[PDB]
């Protein structure tokens, strides 16, 4: 077979007990209704997406046309003429119906220190935070930098920005001051929100000190709102720094929501690409929210009473779409988890799921492999309500898919392996929870409105039928597609739309097996996955070259048992240094300074570009 | 009886001739329809207030929900999702139907020098004044300071601010430069509107000189628009000062109205509270306007052809709600009266009512007592159309209520004693004109949507049934409730909502008599009424202490025959001064400087805190 | 007869072949339906204009009233309460229906160097140009100076301004730096759009150098966007100047349209008046667009498939209304012509019409007379589709009307002589294409909603009936009337509305003949037409006086064979100069400097005000 990974892989049905124990009526009746709805979404997207949008999203003003533009034109607009507000759809409309329903479960770094937050409380906090920004001069269309750990205040900040029509720009709280500066400068943000310190896995993160250093080079930032998470003494810049708790107490507990166009920008998410510095992937409002709600509902089988737990950081797209937007759009409860899967111990994920009766859990294989190595004795939890088990970021290997299905899910949960990207906004190739039969290691079948094609890598020609392999592209636009790269539409066109004209280029290889099931082969460009984080080899090379002793740098990606991919770094020293053992500590800190601890090199090879020869030798 | 003021007080029916001579059909059929509508407004406010609002107010976009939030939450919002504009509802919609109908009757300080202004003329003047502010950089959400006497230009200025979505902040034209400065700074206004001079009772008020001094300490004010009321030579600050007549002539006579949220702020009104400096009571848009229209209609029996005359200054809430918003909302004529009840003589109020055929008149008992002492020979006026006689600010005593009913109203008008506060936006306890039987000295029965309870002052417990006395609180929110204290929501919560959790605290004592009629006992806090003006004893104490010779100051309130309450001031001199007769003039001017002439002390006792011992001794 | 120009002038019917060859069904059935619709537009304009507007314009929010205000009040507003966007109506709604339909045919200065632009391409270019302005801080209500030749980018710039609600202020690309400065200062524009150079008739126009000089005195202009039309080396001001092609490549190909009030300003067009410096005639949005569409449809018989060619520059109102707004509103194709009727040769107009199959052509008699003198051998073109021949700016004389009807139109096209002004927005007295019988030299009959009256010049009294002569005024407002003179509503009132109270004063004399046909006599004030350009004699006098040797200047207007009117200039030298031959070159350049080449004097008479004696002597 051409797709060797599919050979003698049989599809597993959804387990019978999933339906027996399900608290509600499923959203689809079976694979027949998926196929019927899928074909309509491909053949008449105007009708299909108009209905999906009006089912799932409340518009202030109804839209006049589902979609205009084309892929090649790079001019796609969805639900044109509509007006709406994302915080209204995530908060107000649920507070209006059921103010005391729990919207957020905060699980703090220490067990036993969280709280639950109702939709009415969430409306209060979003409103008065929005008042703070408005009072300090933030206006519709301005960007706002967010540098926050996984606390509910992070949700408050995204949705407060949405409420006034500011464009939130979330920077992962593990980035260095250089990376924070770069993203804040490029977004031209004048307001930043952060914490005094972070606590994660019992370790203190000096967030405020990192922001202070970054802001020395961001002279357009005139206010910095600091949430007091630890109460530790931090440096304070009078006239610029403001205390979150002092400012929100000044302002009312309700604020009107700003009326936004369907195509006004909602957020920027800086993302590492094959070349160049990180790019600000821009999502607009209606189409992104329709994608988030539609996948939350049909992929994760989300019902209003559900308790949804995504393990990803708000600093990445998984956190954006599935910790925040999708569950709140659908009016269920979402879990904001501040700790690690290993603190206080390796049971922590399951401690959380059991205590809060989580119904769907969503994580990366990197965390599963780490926990699997830790040993099954850490998992002795009923978790009666857990019926969907999500996986994202890389393919979930056979032994991991089995361990996840059997030891975690008790053969009682549906494993949903979701393929997508920052640029797609939401799931694009994925089984639908409780509906689609699955194969270990396969992302299965396209989501509604996603028309995948397999392309010859060199000729760019379509390769028809089943049992084919090549480049993964989509033939048609879809509502939650990224709309531009901030400040650089030409880069957006060249990266995504001009490679294979008429198609959207994912950067990924893929096979489609005999049954039409998709198998993702990973990046055909210089993007690699390092312990759940999307990184550019070019980025790390630029960091290594920043050292005064390095002349030529080369970073390649090779498979690893635990991290998935193991980025390695070669360095050609300019002349010579007799302190090779010492130079290692200095190159390692250079990547720590340029990018962050999480991208620090495993080792720096000192030895005096055909990167493929390096990846094969390693 | 527990409510001793009610003992052997019989209810007086509406006089028969009120109905015989009424020009129209009344709004209610009787007390039965009041009771029916009142119970629905208490038991199903969502339905009741939705209908009332859609009856009385024209929305650009209909609202989606009548009310969200609670009293204890301090998050009340009314008619959420609606959009509207207050100047559209006060002007445009009446100009569109009947452009030549008279909206404003200006009665100037000199008799025979006013004019009448149609709804179309009012639309012109509001529009081009709004153009001036827009052209000078005023934007939606900015505050605008107004320091104007009772001339029609004051109405132009409030409604022009409303038209662009600026937040007008009216400062009584009798305040000192210190008080004007304080209110302008706290509101952070960048634009101010005033007159060259005021004329009232034949006396010149140097408004421009007072603004000039205040603006020396308001460096954010970049334009000051001066209406030429007297033409007197006033100081002029080139580059900042602008002539109203020169600027409006530049701009068109129509301007679009800005689309406002139901809960966008409409105005701030600085108000003296029990503690601290005056606070900016903030009203938003839809709920305030619904309250204003609903009381104008049902309390004052306002019909479109009516000529409505409120005697209160636009600088206070009575002027805001009943000189400006309520009558114009309902499309009748309102009288803007520039003089005093004593100039040229004590007949002046009745001269005005007779000449303009006023149908409803609304005044404070302080003015009635002053006129009553002047003698009945000043009142020899037919006033055929006068059918409603309103009283506000303190309880209308027995002898005054009789004199008002018999000598002024010819036993032909309904005396409507309206209890309310700046914070309630509009009447909350009041008879309804032509409907409710009244008792002298009683405010009678709650308005629609007002659920009064009597609370034990110390235990805060509800006291059920009739013939009870205690603290006056409301059990439920109502549309025109103040939404915050500007810049200090915590003070709003602590003052109004955290004293008796679940209730709104009025600051007033009250009895509910055997028939369920309410009798207002006055402020249980340190707020007193001085000749129609709400004042804080703390404020006057802070003024007296501003003198370099005063160490400890104490101001208390005791009843007075004419002013109602007689605030008195004790002073403990720091060491000693042998110029006691001279120090009196210097302390008196200090209060004149800090607050204004109207709050100047009756006498300052020089003699070296248990304020109750002082109030009892006096 | 009183109207001597009408004596023995018979009406010519529309030629029969017009109907035989017409590609579609006409908009009116005949003169009977015109009369029926005309009487309704005069007798019930509220009903008539409500239907016309809703036929022709797509509103975001429907309007609540057709018209408020009066002529004498100077407060006219049309379609109040409506919301819409002009670029949506010129672009989006046609791109949504038929993205590949050709919107613009660009005919470049060199034949064979144009291109065709579809509605979808136009939506792209308008959107990303709007992004540039938004990114550089342009906001709704700001004015934007445009100094562009006849290239499609000029349409992009008007409609991008409309898209964000900026107010475009187009300056004819032949104006001098002084005139550009004056218009940019008075409009207080902070952004300007121009070209590096213009090419017209094979001659280079140094647009950038002219802007650079003007901007030295416009210190509020902080960005200048330069389109690279020639690629010639031009001076560059780093930090202010931006390249159009570099900036648009950064931004998305779609941008939401800003929601505008019916009465928000759409544009300013500076216009020479009888007295004073040029005035910024301001048009608002809904009424102007309704007038443009209604005349495009009913006067020019525009159908969606038509190819419409107006010969006027975008720098004047004919270009505004009929190169840009009317054809694009109606969704047909418009021709943007960059050259002159004489380059490369005198066939050029017909070369263009034949190659692009133009259906309607619209030009000034000044161009016709110039071509007629050139000789009929330059016209040997089929032009099968040419069915409407438009004339504007002055009366089309008998011999020219015949030459236009016979040699150009092959007796196959309807000659439509359209009378109107910058201030009327669109045609007001005109035959309707294919409907109205015409007389050579007459503008025939009023357009819908135009109620012309003939007034006695001195007594200002109406002169009833037919065969009368006098001043031309309109009795009623109409939707596309100019709404103010920018910054000077008083001048607007005094110029147009206070001369003859209750009427609109056109500045023109006119006769109404025995059949009720109108004959325009031209300006009764000091405005003259110089080779298709509206000019003030006062303006040229002020220019001549700017010379240090001129004391008193006098400019008068007399008829001319080719230019129509021949403005001449007399000068009284201050003392004396023995270089009279040299002084001529210096006075001629002074007018070239103050106004522009196109207003330079024919000759300056040096000889040491009763202007009528000068006009008669010449
Ligand atoms: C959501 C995170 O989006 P990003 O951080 O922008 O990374 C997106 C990139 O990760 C990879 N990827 C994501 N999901 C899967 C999956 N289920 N199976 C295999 N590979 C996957 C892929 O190479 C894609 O192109
Ligand atoms: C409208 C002015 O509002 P303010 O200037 O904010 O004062 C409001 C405060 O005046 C008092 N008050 C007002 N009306 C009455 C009344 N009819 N009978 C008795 N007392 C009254 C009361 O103590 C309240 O709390
Ligand atoms: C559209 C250009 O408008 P403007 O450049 O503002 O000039 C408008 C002024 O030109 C004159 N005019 C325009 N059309 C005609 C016509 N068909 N017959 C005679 N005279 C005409 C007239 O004197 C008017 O008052």
């Amino acid at each position: 077979p051409v797709v060797v990974e599919a050979h003698q892989v049989d599809t597993f049905d959804v387990p019978g007990v999933f339906y027996e124990n399900h608290p509600h009526e499923p959203h689809l009746s079976g694979m027949n209704e998926y196929n019927q709805l899928y074909q309509q979404s491909i053949n008449d997207p105007d009708t299909f997406w108009a209905r999906m949008a009006r089912d799932l999203i409340t518009f202030e003003k109804d839209f006049d046309k589902t979609h205009i533009g084309t892929l090649e034109g790079g001019d796609n607009a969805w639900f044109v003429g509509g007006r709406l507000n994302a915080s209204f759809n995530c908060v107000d409309r649920h507070a209006m119906r059921d103010p005391n329903k729990v919207a957020i479960i905060y699980e703090a770094d220490e067990p036993g220190h969280g709280r639950s937050i109702t939709y009415a409380e969430l409306l209060k906090e979003v409103s008065r935070l929005a008042w703070v920004m408005k009072s300090q001069g933030v206006r519709k269309g301005d960007t706002v930098a967010i540098y926050l750990p996984m606390i509910p205040e992070a949700i408050f900040a995204l949705l407060a920005c949405a409420r006034i029509g500011a464009i939130h720009s979330v920077v992962f709280a593990g980035f260095s001051s250089d990376s924070l500066r770069d993203r804040t400068l490029d977004a031209r943000s004048k307001f930043i929100i952060t914490t005094d310190e972070g606590k994660r896995g019992g370790k203190v993160i000096g967030t405020k000190k990192i922001v202070d250093e970054a802001l020395k080079q961001c002279p357009d930032v005139t206010n910095c709102l600091v949430f007091k998470r630890t109460g530790a003494d931090v440096p304070w810049t009078k006239g610029r720094d403001l205390w979150w708790h002092e400012e929100v107490d000044k302002y009312p507990n309700y604020l009107p929501a700003e009326s936004m166009d369907s195509e006004d920008p909602l957020f920027l998410l800086y993302t590492s690409g094959s070349t160049g510095k990180p790019k600000g992937v821009m999502h607009t409002t209606a189409g992104y929210l329709v994608g988030a709600a539609a996948t939350g509902k049909y992929v994760f089988d989300i019902h209003p009473a559900d308790r949804f737990f995504c393990g990803g950081d708000v600093g990445w797209i998984t956190g954006h779409t599935y910790v925040v937007y999708a569950p709140l759009l659908l009016g269920c409860t979402t879990v904001v988890f501040e700790s690690t899967p290993a603190y206080p111990n390796f049971s922590r994920y399951w401690d959380v799921i059991e205590k809060h009766k989580v119904t769907q859990f969503y994580v990366a294989p990197t965390a599963l492999r780490l926990l699997k190595r830790a040993g099954d004795h850490h998992i002795n939890h009923e978790m009666k309500d857990l019926r969907i088990l999500g996986s994202v970021g890389e393919p979930i290997a056979a032994e991991v898919w089995k361990w996840y299905h059997e030891v975690v899910g008790k053969r009682q949960a549906h494993i949903v392996d979701t393929y997508w990207q920052t640029e797609t906004g939401s799931h694009v190739i994925t089984p639908l929870g409780g509906i689609t039969p699955t194969k270990p290691g396969s992302a299965s079948l396209p989501f509604f409105g996603i028309d995948p094609v397999i392309l010859d890598p060199v000729t760019g020609a379509e390769i028809p039928g089943n049992d084919v392999e090549g480049i993964l592209a989509f033939r048609k636009p879809w509502p939650s597609m990224a709309r531009t790269v901030w400040g650089d539409h030409k880069r957006y066109m060249d990266t995504y739309l001009n490679v294979y004209k008429g198609f959207y280029f994912t950067g990924d290889g893929a096979g489609r097996d005999h049954e039409g099931y998709y198998w993702i082969r990973g990046r055909v460009d210089d993007v690699v996955n390092v312990s759940g984080h999307r990184l550019s080899t070019a980025e790390i090379e630029a960091a290594l070259i920043e050292h005064h002793c390095v002349a030529e740098a080369a970073v390649v990606g090779v498979p690893d048992p635990l991290t998935g991919q193991a980025v390695h770094a070669f360095v050609a020293l300019k002349s010579g240094n007799d302190n090779r053992e010492q130079l290692q500590k200095e190159l390692i800190m250079q990547v720590r300074k340029s990018i962050g601890p999480f991208a620090a090199p495993k080792v720096v090879f000192v030895i005096d570009i055909m990167r493929r020869i390096l990846r094969k030798i390693l």
